C-alpha cells in the first residue's frame, strides 16, 4: 500500500534525499541517498570520518563475494570498493526483500558529506552507465525481476518549506499515488535508457522567449537528477537565463558572487521580495513529435534556503541537469516500462498568493536532440 510509503525520504537542504534502506542478515540499518543520475548501489563499507555508521559484509550470514573491485573516478571526487551481492529491503517501501548487488566503498575522496545523514547512494538509472560496466545489473533492475513490483517509481521530493533546513518527500515504488499530486500528469519520452534522458524544446523566462535553437537545451543531453541540487544549464543557455533573471530582478541589485552561487543573500523574516524575481518555463517534447508541454517553476524554488538563500541555477559542461529544485516544483514519475517521465503539480510544493508552480500542455512546436 502505498500509504506507507508516504513521506519515507528525508534530507538536509542541499545534501540530498535518502530513505531508510536495510542490508544484509540480520538488517543493518542505513540511510541511503535516491539518485536518478547514477546506477549502483553504493555503500560505505568501511570506516570514514564522515560516516557514523556502515555496512559489515562480515556480520552477514548472507553476504556473497563477487571477487572483483570497482574504482570510480568522477569530476567531483572518487569512489573505490568491492562487489558482492546480499540481500536488501526498504522498511518504508515495497513489502519484499531482493538480493541485490553492493559495492562495498572502502576508500574515498569528496564522496560523503559531513552531517548528511546519509552512508550510501542507490542509483536508479540504468545498466549501460553502471560501473565498472552495464553487466552489474542495478537494484531496481533486480527488484522487478525477483518481485512483482511494476517497472516505475515516483518521486515527489517537497524541500523545507515555511543548522540547514530539513527536506522530506515521498518515493512510491511500482506504482502513482493520486493523493501527492493535482490536475494532469503529462508525460515527456525518455529518449535513451541510460541516464533518465529528456528532450528540451524551448525555455521562457516571464513568458519571454530565450530564443535559441534547441539543440542548445540539450547540448549534449539533458537529464532528469535527483542527485543533483541545481538546475544546471549549458553555458550558452545558462548565460542567457541569468541575463534576464538580472533584468526582471532589476530593482535591487545583487553581487556576481550570488548570480555564481557560491554566495548567499539575506533578507529578514517574511520581506523576501519572491515577486521580483521570475518564473521559468521549461517546455519538454510531448509524446506526439509537434507536442510540448511547460513545467513553470518559481524562485521558491530557485533560490535555496541557507532568511538566507543560495541562486540554485548553475552553469554546467555536461548538459542540461534538471535536479532537485526543478523536481520540488512536481510529482515525477519515473515510468520505465512505457520509457516516458511523467510531471505534475505536487501536493507538497511551496509557493505564495500570486503565483504557483504548474504543468500546462499541450503546446504544439510546428531535431532537438544531439
Ligand atoms: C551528479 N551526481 C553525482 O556526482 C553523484 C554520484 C553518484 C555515483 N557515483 C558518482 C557520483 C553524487 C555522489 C555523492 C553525492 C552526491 C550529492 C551531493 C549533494 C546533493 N545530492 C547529491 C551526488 N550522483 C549524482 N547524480
Amino acid at each position: 500500500s502505498f500509504v506507507e510509503m508516504v513521506d519515507n525520504l528525508r534530507g538536509k537542504s542541499g545534501q540530498g534525499y535518502y530513505v531508510e534502506m536495510t542490508v544484509g542478515s540480520p538488517p543493518q540499518t542505513l540511510n541511503i541517498l535516491v539518485d536518478t543520475g547514477s546506477s549502483n548501489f553504493a555503500v560505505g563499507a568501511a570506516p570514514h570520518p564522515f560516516l557514523h555508521r556502515y555496512y559489515q559484509r562480515q556480520l552477514s550470514s548472507t553476504y556473497r563475494d563477487l571477487r572483483k573491485g570497482v574504482y570510480v573516478p568522477y569530476t567531483q571526487g572518487k569512489w573505490e570498493g568491492e562487489l558482492g551481492t546480499d540481500l536488501v529491503s526498504i522498511p518504508h517501501g515495497p513489502n519484499v526483500t531482493v538480493r541485490a548487488n553492493i559495492a562495498a566503498i572502502t576508500e574515498s575522496d569528496k564522496f560523503f558529506i559531513n552531517g548528511s545523514n546519509w552512508e550510501g547512494i542507490l542509483g536508479l538509472a540504468y545498466a549501460e552507465i553502471a560501473r565498472p560496466d552495464d553487466s552489474l545489473e542495478p537494484f531496481f533492475d533486480s527488484l522487478v525481476k525477483q518481485t512483482h513490483v511494476p517497472n516505475l517509481f515516483s518521486l515527489q521530493l517537497c524541500g523545507a518549506g515555511f543548522v540547514l533546513a530539513s527536506v522530506g518527500g515521498s518515493m512510491i515504488i511500482g506504482g502513482i499515488d493520486h493523493s501527492l499530486y493535482t490536475g494532469s500528469l503529462w508525460y515527456t519520452p525518455i529518449r535513451r535508457e541510460w541516464y533518465y534522458e529528456v528532450i528540451i524544446v524551448r525555455v521562457e523566462i516571464n513568458g519571454q522567449d530565450l530564443k535559441m535553437d534547441c539543440k542548445e537545451y540539450n547540448y549534449d543531453k539533458s537529464i532528469v537528477d535527483s542527485g543533483t541540487t541545481n538546475l544546471r544549464l549549458p553555458k550558452k543557455v545558462f548565460e542567457a537565463a541569468v541575463k534576464s533573471i538580472k533584468a526582471a530582478s532589476s530593482t535591487e541589485k545583487f553581487p556576481d558572487g550570488f548570480w555564481l552561487g557560491e554566495q548567499l543573500v539575506c533578507w529578514q523574516a517574511g520581506t523576501t521580495p519572491w515577486n521580483i524575481f521570475p518564473v521559468i518555463s521549461l517546455y519538454l517534447m510531448g509524446e506526439v513529435t509537434n507536442q510540448s508541454f511547460r513545467i513553470t517553476i518559481l524562485p521558491q524554488q530557485y533560490l535555496r534556503p541557507v532568511d538566507c538563500y543560495k541562486f540554485a541555477i548553475s552553469q554546467s559542461s555536461t548538459g542540461t541537469v534538471m535536479g532537485a529544485v526543478i523536481m520540488e516544483g512536481f510529482y515525477v514519475v519515473f515510468d520505465r516500462a512505457r520509457k516516458r517521465i511523467g510531471f505534475a503539480v505536487s501536493a507538497c510544493h511551496v509557493h505564495d498568493e500570486f503565483r504557483t508552480a504548474a504543468v500546462e500542455g499541450p503546446f504544439v512546436t510546428l531535431d532537438c536532440g544531439y
